[PDB]
DNA sequence: TTGCAACTTAAGACTCACTAACCCCACCTTATGCGAATAGTGTTGCTCATTTGCTCAATGATG
């Protein structure tokens, strides 16, 4: 279990540049920036929880959906 | 001679600036879909308190 968590932390630590890169889009919707980066961090955590590698795709395309889920979810109910 | 307290200078952060009044305008938005859950609300059979109209009931005042 601890080994698996080390792997998952390691992957998240890889994909932070992805999450700020997508985080540039929806900035000025009446919320602050680091709220977006943290929500997106949650979203990529969930995307790590739901990714499989034997599918054969690049991780980012699958991850994108969970990130927009977290962002648009968060600004949606935090209007 | 060399460290060391002591004095001197400079750099930087914070606070702070009259009193009252009147008039005007400008103010802050984009996934879909699905099921599950929940809140709401709808219906109904059934209470509980509260005001009036009214009757008994007696007792001294009056015929």
């Amino acid at each position: 279990e601890a080994k698996a968590r080390r792997a998952k932390k390691e992957m998240v630590e890889a994909n932070l540049r992805l999450v700020i890169s997508i985080a540039k889009k929806y900035t000025n919707r009446g919320l602050q920036f680091l709220d977006l980066i943290q929500e997106g961090n949650i979203g990529l955590m969930k995307a790590v929880d739901k990714f499989e590698y034997r599918r054969g795709y690049k991780f980012s395309t699958y991850a994108t959906w969970w990130i927009r889920q977290a962002i648009t979810r968060s600004i949606a109910d935090q209007a």
